[PDB]
């Protein structure tokens, strides 16, 4: 399997991960000296090896996770690590769990989170999708990257609706658009370090876009993290608007996209805390008593299994008061769980706010 310029650069990284005394990285918990020797000279079909899933982890000790799946059979022959990691994330999935089959469920019964406008500023319900056939990022060719793209935006321009929009490939893109897309909360960053060192960036920007509406309430991001990001937001708290349009979304883009789906894992996405359901929902939120201290704000959030990000996103600060609070896992319930979990999360802690 693995060569030995890959094994020297393993037994590196494994030394760095255990001497890095304020790592707590879900890869340094279950990277034990044992799954490091079993999984070390292993490497799938497309050549991945055990240094293509943990050296994100590796060289940003910092990461709360630090492992990412370069193809799909990475996520089987190096379970013995990804199977824990997953299992501590997504709280409860354990090794021998099958995620649920796919249910939006009663997409009816969702609410408006805050029809005043006191503390959510908007709403926001994304699923991740892989394109059937093809490996995730650090695997991709260039032309794959390109194909890809093709197949998304040709397809994406017989949507109709509220989903009849636009594809805006990065390639050629304002650079003046593109940032304000960006400030604006619709558009990826260009990468960041984590993805970077998941060799998740190559080729950059070929083969990147966004399709969206002109109204910016429907959007796809093509070749980020993952192949496809399906994305609904608007202003306000109308949660149930956002996924009634998300799922009228995924609905029609699989009829024509054919989607990567695994048995036990759900819908297979690039990273472990994206697999299931792959649904993140969040409120962008102001909770000034609450989260006058972040750390406070993460305990309480935490309590009630949400994941507090900053205005820009994961690893960024609020801007403003302003934090992104969402379901923080994916996997072992079904599509309306995740965002019933988010929903019934953001009552309370807008129900704590106004009682403390
Ligand atoms: N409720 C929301 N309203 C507006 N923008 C949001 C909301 N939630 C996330 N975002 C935006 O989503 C973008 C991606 O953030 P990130 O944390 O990388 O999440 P993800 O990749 O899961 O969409 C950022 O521009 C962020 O501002
Ligand atoms: N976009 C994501 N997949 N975020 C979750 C993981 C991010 C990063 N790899 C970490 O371990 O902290
Ligand atoms: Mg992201």
């Amino acid at each position: 399997m693995a060569d030995a310029a890959v094994i020297e650069k393993l037994e590196a990284g494994f030394k760095k991960l255990e001497a890095a005394t304020d790592c707590k990285s879900l890869l340094k918990k279950y990277l034990t000296k044992e799954v490091f020797d079993k999984l070390k000279d292993k490497k799938t079909s497309l050549g991945a090896t055990l240094l293509d899933v943990i050296q994100s982890g590796v060289e940003n000790l910092d990461s709360g996770v630090g492992i990412y799946a370069p193809d799909a059979e990475a996520y089987t022959l190096f379970a013995p690590l990804f199977d824990p990691i997953i299992e501590d994330y997504h709280v409860g999935f354990k090794q021998t769990d099958k995620h649920p089959n796919k249910d939006f469920g009663d997409v009816n019964s969702f609410v408006n989170v805050d029809p005043e406008g006191k503390f959510v500023i908007s709403t926001r319900v994304r699923c991740g999708r892989s394109m059937q056939g093809y490996p995730f990022n650090p695997c991709l060719t260039e032309s794959q990257y390109k194909e890809m793209e093709a197949k998304v935006s040709s397809t994406l321009s017989s949507l109709e609706g509220e989903l009849k929009g636009t594809y805006y490939p990065l390639t050629g893109m304002s650079k003046e658009v593109q940032q304000k897309l960006i400030d604006d909360h619709f558009l990826f960053k260009e990468g960041d370090r984590f993805l970077q060192a998941a060799n998740s960036c190559r080729y950059w920007p070929a083969g990147r876009g966004i399709y969206h509406n002109d109204n910016k309430t429907f959007l796809v991001w093509v070749n980020e993290e993952d192949h496809l990001r399906i994305i609904s937001m608007q202003m306000g708290g109308d949660l149930g608007q956002v996924f009634r349009r998300l799922t009228s979304a995924v609905n029609e883009i699989e009829k024509r996209i054919p989607f990567s789906h695994h048995d036990r894992l759900g819908f297979l996405t690039f990273c472990p805390t994206n697999l299931g359901t792959t649904v993140r929902a969040s409120v962008h939120i102001k909770l000034p008593k609450l989260a006058a201290n972040r750390e406070k704000l993460e305990e309480v959030a935490g309590k009630y299994n949400l994941q507090v990000r900053g205005t820009r996103g994961e690893h960024t600060e609020a801007e403003g008061g302003i934090y992104d609070i969402s379901n923080k896992r994916r996997m072992g319930l079904t599509e309306f769980q995740a965002v019933k979990e988010m929903q019934d999360g953001i009552l309370e802690l807008i129900k704590i706010e106004k009682e403390m």
